[PDB]
């Protein structure tokens, strides 16, 4: 069976205004390329073509100038709105007909992921295809979060939405693949005490069904945290470190694209001509002759 | 028959393509640094030099965006009027786009991606606002002159050439993106010709000033931080440095509400207005703070 | 069979001075720990406890002073000294009686590593009990290294050091495993036109014999640089960010040693005592009841 | 019967086992901010104020290290001597450690962790050195003046009271590392009795010169930096933010050899030499540049 993708890119209210009076947060660059790039770069990661993307009312004409149909890329996108920011499960209720029948995952807008064998660990999750799969990252801040208990054999036992004292220190990341169990799990959701449809009640849906599989993110992984003006700071200074030793780009989606095989040469070609004069298209026209494991 | 106070440009137009993809869907100007858009700081910077009549110029694109971010600048003691660049023509357009604004007055330019800190600032910008005959401009040491404007100095210290991107600069002393002009300016720049790369160029007005012996060319010293923000690299560096002086000081660095009450055009009943949208975030608790601590 | 480790935390000649006038590089922190941690964790993570670790004759006293025997990590620290730097080849020489007939493995004292499954990396190469094994990871700058050619089937075929015009992207990491050959290998090796015993002579030595395992360290592996000032910040940087969002440390002995169960709760509780009143202790204590995956 | 220029004392000591591991094998003021030791930065700072005798006290430990690093001053026009602390008794132990290196002089005490930037440094410094009589101390605008002496100001800017990490501070405005004295400071310091925390409090000394009316208090301003060292993550912003700075000028800050070089204590042939032992790699190349370039 096919998967499709959402990413929600909605709204963080004022809480790092006046930085994004002006533009949601998603569309600023983390270091060299819009932020965006990079969950959709995750989706194209765990070979997810097939995506829509929600966005403000504002911002979607935005959106949808940047990253066009998709097929410049071997990709389908489509584009919904978010009117108000009344939970991440909400994302099911707008992307419903969009989803249709099939299997899904959804992607945090704002969330960056770095880590050897990526790949690997999203196919495993995309692979099952009953159920729902989320991840499990050791962080120092649970509070801000899904918080996943575990019990002594290591199985998920509880979560909780930014409990006041939580259970452990593990924290569900932004990236979450569901059957075609979600759209129905989510139409049932009543609001929170916040007022917010909640992705955990979701989650919570699957583990009283036993049909979570909560897998651990290693530390060996990088998720890297968008809150603050801060962490946004660090996510710009630990790509850069990065990209320049390396000489490679994380979460590039030409070159995803390319090296899934959903553009050939040629395409890469033309797709490496605007931007020549600059890193970017240097780049991009670099990965036409270079074997890179 | 006929029968003086200074107005600002703040130039935040087009940088082309040489930043995409990263400025694919905003302009430079808009993106953060650190806490607050970009424009803040050339804005805080005029507003720091007294002059409260502003001209944004920006695409046609981005003008909506400009405007509901800062308004009329009503709320902050300011006037400011909106204007596009259609084309990226090069910066001295700003005198013709900014014509009928500027009138018979005194002005000053400053690029849209420059931020500048250090002490006595304020008492920088005054001596150049209060020279009201001829061009002022200011020359700081940089490991890459070949990048900017260059000025080439002799053994007194008098500024003897002007030259806009040498391969072979005779000093490290670059024009920084901050001008203040008489009334010549736009007379300048309505006779330049475009350059061998299809722009208007700055360089060539400052040297118009120089070749009257009407420039004066003040040395901002090692001592102030002019930060760059032409690259990936330095927009990140110029984050991290605000932010370092933010978290130490427990002040903000180009904050516009700040700079306007402490200059005496909005007052306490005023800043505590702006303060309440955003009572729930650093930057409004900041606001509110300033109301009541007096801060040397 | 038992594999040996050597840490060469020697000269770095007068390329960093004035910083490193008063100390050598290896014994200055990157973020909350002296350098040296990460090497040494590295080769703890590889599974090794009987280490010889060699430095200039200024610096012995203070590496000796800083990590003493090892038995507190359940390791055991040897101490031996380069007078001069003539290469990397030498810790083979000066090494030659603390290796005997075992296997071993060396790292450069100045070398940081990160990523997902390090662990098996290290395992998987530390297993082969004969010829040598060696890593590639793709640079911005290969001129700066021992650079490994690869043909059309991804075979290495050459290795050439600080290549004029390199011949791909791929350096050779500062990590070396080797079986017993290298002493002999060494012992025969002339100066290079540099004056250096090369460490690229060795592994050369190796892949004439066929017997150079190459193995690709992908892009979702952090190798960090450490040769100037401002790849040293960077480094620093790097590893501030992923400590203070995982509330994780990276390549902290104690931790490692614990986790290997070369040292049990007790011993740990001990450790954690004197620096109780700092962050450090206050990690190592709360590893005591806390389950980390 | 008996019948003024100014001594100055950096304190290098232990910064006990706060930051261990990190410090286990070498002292803090060893550690390098970016291109340079940490020493470096205040060992300037005393230069920029005209000061060439200086006492530098370290741990019986790390004497060493400093000396081989430092010598006796002689290749930068100072003269450097060695005192040691065996037990960190605390700041104001400075003077009776320093007592008789001090003798009947004035003094500058100065914390071998602290780093300073700005514009007009050397005039802040200049003035603070002019006065002869009573104490000089520096207040600046932190985020977290719980950790530091702070001081209390009244209406008319006075400065009032001095409270030593106070739990609810009185304002944010920390008294910095910097400290210049008159005669009277060693007698002060011996009659001192130990804090309860064990410790010889300089707040205790600067309390006394205001309780006569002798201390001044001057403002260093939000334009300059006072930097922090006293975690991990405060020290890592330090290098960033002197990387910043030097890479965007191609000048560096707190280099030794060219303050000596300026305050004219060293001259052209000897930084030459200076520069030799260092020709290929970058600070060396950047003394070499100092002898032909002007830099205002
Ligand atoms: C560094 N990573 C990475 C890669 N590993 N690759 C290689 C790769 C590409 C396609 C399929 C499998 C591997 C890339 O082409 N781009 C990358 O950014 S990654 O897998 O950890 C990754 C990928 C997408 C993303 F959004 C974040 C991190
Ligand atoms: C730190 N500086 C600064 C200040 N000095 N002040 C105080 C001040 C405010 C108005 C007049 C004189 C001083 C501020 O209110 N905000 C500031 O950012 S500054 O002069 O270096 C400055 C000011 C405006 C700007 F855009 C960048 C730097
Ligand atoms: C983040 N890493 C890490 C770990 N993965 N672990 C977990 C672990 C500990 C022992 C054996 C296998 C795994 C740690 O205890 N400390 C670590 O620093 S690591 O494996 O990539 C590592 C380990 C040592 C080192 F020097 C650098 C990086
Ligand atoms: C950038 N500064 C600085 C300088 N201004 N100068 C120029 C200078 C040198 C001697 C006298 C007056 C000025 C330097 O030669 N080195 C410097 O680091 S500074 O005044 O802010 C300074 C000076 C010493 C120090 F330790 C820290 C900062
Ligand atoms: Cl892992
Ligand atoms: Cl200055
Ligand atoms: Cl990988
Ligand atoms: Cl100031």
């Amino acid at each position: 069976m096919k998967r499709k993708g959402i990413i929600l890119a909605g709204g963080s209210g004022t809480r790092l205004h006046p930085a994004t009076l002006a533009i949601s947060k998603q569309l600023l660059p983390v270091y060299d390329k819009p932020m965006i790039y990079y969950p959709l770069s995750t989706l194209m990661l765990a070979g997810i073509r097939e995506i829509l993307i929600i966005s403000t009312p504002q911002d979607t004409p935005r959106f949808q100038q940047l990253l066009g149909d998709g097929s410049n890329w071997g990709l389908d996108l489509q584009y919904a709105v978010q009117p108000s920011p009344d939970g991440l499960a909400q994302a099911f209720l707008i992307g419903e007909s969009f989803i249709g029948n099939d299997l899904s995952a959804l992607v945090l807008g704002d969330n960056l992921y770095y880590g050897h064998d990526f790949h690997e660990l999203l196919g495993s999750a995309s692979q099952r295809q009953t159920g729902a799969s989320v991840f499990a990252y050791h962080v120092l801040d649970p509070e801000r979060y899904g918080v996943v208990e575990f019990d002594q054999g290591g199985k998920a036992i509880s979560l909780e939405e930014k409990p006041l004292e939580p259970k452990s220190n593990y924290a569900v990341t932004g990236l979450y693949f569901y059957d075609q169990q979600v759209v129905d799990i989510a139409r049932d959701l009543k609001p929170s005490p916040r007022g917010e449809l909640e992705i955990t009640d979701v989650n919570r849906a699957y583990l009283e069904r036993g049909q979570l599989s909560v897998e651990i993110m290693g530390r060996g992984y990088a998720w890297l945290d968008t809150g603050t003006h801060d962490s946004l700071l660090e996510a710009g200074q630990f790509i850069a470190t990065l990209e320049n030793r390396q000489g490679l780009k994380v979460a590039c989606p030409e070159e995803i694209a390319y090296r899934q095989k959903w553009i050939d040469a040629a395409q890469l070609e033309k797709l490496a001509a605007p931007l020549a004069k600059n890193g970017y298209g240097q780049y991009l026209k670099r990965l036409l002759t270079e074997t890179v494991y």
